[PDB]
């Protein structure tokens, strides 16, 4: 009767209800429709029919993929629960607003997913083992920390650009190891389940990039400079860090040499998605066409 | 020195990825796979086809449905985009996390499900005469602006509280209106729509209404009291101030006092909901047959 009264002289401005039949910004609506026309659940993928496949898999076959696919659930538990909420505050319509709530629900999604195949291939002991791991792995546990430091800083702008070199560069050591798989005819269904799981990371990385520029190109000359510094700056820890996950992950198998050269592929991406100029020369940047493809 | 030095430092345990094979709360589960197996989009109800029944609608009735189908978007849109959110930080379990951000999601589906409705039947002065009423109406901003005051607060248990009462009591004064005209042949596709909404609603509640009990029960003697002291508090508040609302757009067309026994009605369930008696005797919850039977 009281509690509240301070709140309310405080906020005299009408609380409003969002109007979809004016939209400011039409890109909003697009992905809109884009992300909730995609909708789709891990349940729908039978992943049951690739046990034959996994059971013959060698057993660094098998850790390697148990290890990439914990990283990649971590990574969607932050952006879920973490990153597409911080990016609320900053929205500059609320359509835009909306669409962050779908990506917070599609990233719980993905995390589940990964939860789905572990329990239709895997081990209990295998399971177990791979969340401690992640839990204990120095690499993976400081891109996780790094990221979240902006999600919990007060710049709107870094929270964009960390969620952008999240979606579009972090994810990708860990999406190479399905996709070679798959051009290989091994585990086929998961490798369906990672496909939905790019064509929403792929939207994701797009829009808040899209709006990373609109916001920093509000700002003066010099102002755009230092933020395109900080991206940069940004990118090399992120790079430096992934290069060695990358080598301990995939040092037993061989397959290093190719995901690193992925890595590149995607940095570029991901930096194209903020504005900028790619940072690794195309020729270094190679990607097997039987991946690209598989991966669309 | 790297501005994400400390932060790393301020943050030892290590980021857990969620793990759907270990869960700490059945219930937690149980409501992910209804809610996700509850997914729809307003574009799949034929609403056009309601075009003639609102044509056939009186200025009164077409007038009451602008209104309240605006104040049922304005509470959407704070649920989905302050409230669940809000509800993050204090879960109990990872999975409880990822149960908010659907719930955040289908909150901007319901929001949008309005604005589809009123493209279809609508004009646009209407639409426009509508947002504007929902702006300076002092009843509804009030009920908004107290829900969000606890929202911004810092008391877990009070948003909890606050979600319970919104989602299984403020937003029926709205729903009767639908459940009313379609037992007369009229918006019956609009109908189907407010049931998904409800179907969604009602689950919400119970849900939030069951991690409240939850967490009150691991606190002190005086602490409980005060706490169901609060919540009658509040309830009586809000339903003060939804006489009021629910007078001025009923009135005209008589059918308030239906109305009120419904409010009445939701207030028990929604004090039910978070482990409480009801605030009403059965005897002044008696809602016409028509009304219960239209939910059915
Ligand atoms: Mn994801
Ligand atoms: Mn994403
Ligand atoms: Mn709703
Ligand atoms: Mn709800």
């Amino acid at each position: 009767s009281n509690e509240y009264d301070e709140y309310i002289a405080n906020h005299t401005d009408p609380v409003k209800a969002i109007n979809w039949n004016v939209i400011p910004d039409e890109k909003d609506l697009e992905v809109w429709d884009r992300l909730t026309g995609n909708f789709w659940l891990p349940e729908k993928i039978p992943v049951s029919n690739d046990i034959q496949s996994w059971n013959k898999m060698t057993p660094q076959e098998q850790l390697a993929t148990m290890r990439v696919f914990t990283g990649l659930t971590l990574l969607d538990t932050i952006q879920g629960t973490v990153g597409a909420i911080s990016l609320l505050p900053d929205a500059e319509t609320m359509h835009e607003e909306a669409v962050y709530t779908n990506i917070a629900f599609m990233e719980s999604v993905h995390a589940k997913s990964y939860s789905n195949i572990f329990m239709t291939l895997a081990s209990t002991p295998q399971i177990n083992e791979a969340f401690r791991w992640s839990e204990e792995n120095e690499n993976l546990q400081r891109k996780a920390k790094i990221i979240m430091s902006y999600y919990n800083g007060d710049d709107p702008l870094k929270k964009k650009v960390a969620s952008t070199l999240l979606e579009s560069f972090l994810f990708y050591s860990g999406f190479y190891l399905p996709m070679y798989l798959s051009s290989r005819a091994k585990l086929t269904n998961t490798a369906d389940i990672i496909r939905l799981i790019i064509r929403d990371e792929s939207v994701h990385g797009y829009y808040i990039g899209y709006k990373y520029q609109q916001g920093v190109k509000k700002l003066s000359e010099a102002e755009q400079e230092e933020y395109k510094a900080y991206t940069f700056d940004l990118m090399y820890d992120l790079y430096e860090n992934e290069i060695e996950y990358t080598e301990d992950i995939y040092d037993d198998l061989g397959w290093t040499e190719d995901v690193k050269r992925f890595l590149r592929y995607n940095a570029n991406k991901a930096l194209n998605n903020l504005g900028y100029e790619g940072l690794f020369p195309t020729d270094e940047t190679k990607v097997s066409p039987a991946i690209l493809s598989s991966l669309s």
